[PDB]
């Protein structure tokens, strides 16, 4: 009577999940399932990986460096043909193909985009922008109506890595073409008066309109942020759709909105983002047939509806009854699943922290050449 063993990074859900493994095991009399949950996961995994002592059932982040390797030395098993992958929006598993096979799929994913107080833009006649040109009026705009546009974490340069990642995605045309701009060009051929490059300069200072943030957002951190804007202390946030539960918890007194980050024209705005709940299987699993069905289990409707009314965050697992149109997180998932919903870049980057630094540092500066030096010393050692 076999035991497998689902290696899980995702620890908030970890009860739902333990409830979810029961009603598998309550009908599945021949299958136990152990559920992970140590401290330090992300290096405990890659430990054993490279040990050999791989989980039965992974939760891994398909857009990881990781998965990348390890699937590309036959570490899981592939899961192009499984039927239970039918069950996936789109194309949308397929974004993290390894050598033209899927090896993860991926039940969830985070979206990335910009917060804004709805009750706000009805009093004071104000629409989401559609382009580039938009936004900053609607920058200047509020500034004129006596508001703040943006809540801005100073001290927390990851909070516009979206932002920015979304800059050179609308202004290259997407994923793919932002990379080839930036990340597979020769060396030091970013150049400050690339139109690309002068185009996301621009998308960056709609970041550095006069008045445009919060007092002393220089050294504001997220928590404060999020704070800001449930006040009413600004009208407006970058950021991930993860925040939308912080968010809701300082009670906000009006309904939160969303949109997603126009491009230089209408019909052009682009979301990136990445799995969450995502999941791969050992090509070397004792007991394959089981996991195999344990991940279809996760497939079914009833199941993702069960994880998905708890944890909220957009499912690419069809006949799931997801939040309508004006929920929150509604236009930042708009396009969830499709092509204009990007994976994260640095998905083929060495790393991203060098990234969101050169992003604050340039709207603390405003330093134009500054960020382009800093960006090829970021990019070069890409060879
Ligand atoms: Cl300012």
């Amino acid at each position: 009577t076999v035991t497998i063993e689902y290696f899980n990074q995702k620890k908030e859900m970890t009860k739902t999940l333990e409830e979810i493994t029961r009603d598998f095991e309550k009908e599945n009399p021949k299958i136990k399932v152990k559920v992970v949950n140590v401290p330090n996961a992300g290096e405990v995994l890659k430990t054993r990986v490279l040990a050999g002592d791989v989980p039965d059932v992974v939760n891994i982040y398909p857009q990881s460096i990781e998965l990348q390797e390890w699937a590309k030395a036959g570490v899981f098993e592939d899961l192009s043909n499984k039927d239970y992958l039918k069950r996936v929006k789109n194309g949308y598993a397929e974004k993290y193909a390894v050598n033209e096979k899927v090896y993860n799929v991926p039940f969830t994913a985070n979206a990335y985009g910009i917060y804004y107080n709805k009750d706000k833009f009805e009093e004071l006649g104000l629409k989401v922008p559609e382009t580039w040109d938009e936004f900053e009026q609607l920058v200047k705009d509020i500034v004129a109506k006596g508001q703040t546009p943006f809540g801005i974490a100073g001290a927390d340069a990851w909070t516009l890595n979206g932002y920015n990642q979304l800059a050179f995605a609308t202004a290259t045309g997407g994923g793919k073409e932002a990379n080839q701009y930036l990340r597979y060009s020769q060396p030091n051929a970013i150049k400050l008066s690339d139109p690309i490059m002068k185009d996301d300069i621009k998308v960056m200072d709609i970041l550095r309109i006069n008045g445009s943030k919060q007092k002393n957002w220089e050294g504001a951190g997220y928590t404060d942020v999020i704070g800001a804007f449930a006040r009413g202390d600004v009208l407006m946030t970058p950021n991930g759709s993860w925040a939308i539960t912080a968010i809701n918890e300082q009670k906000p007194n009006f309904k939160i909105g969303t949109f997603m980050i126009p491009g230089k024209e209408k019909g052009q705005s682009l979301t990136v983002g990445a799995g969450d709940l995502a999941w791969s299987i050992s090509a070397t699993t004792k007991h394959p047939k089981e996991a195999n069905a344990f991940v279809e289990y996760m497939t079914r409707p009833e199941v993702m509806q069960k994880y998905y009314d708890v944890d909220g965050s957009p499912t690419a697992i069809e006949g799931v009854k997801q939040a309508g149109e004006d929920s929150p997180l509604a236009g930042m998932t708009e396009y969830a699943f499709t092509d204009r919903h990007l994976v994260w870049l640095q998905q083929y980057w060495t790393s991203e922290a060098d990234f969101h630094t050169l992003t604050m540092n340039y709207v603390l500066t405003g330093d134009k050449q500054g960020m382009v030096n800093d960006l090829n010393a970021f990019f070069n050692p890409m060879k």
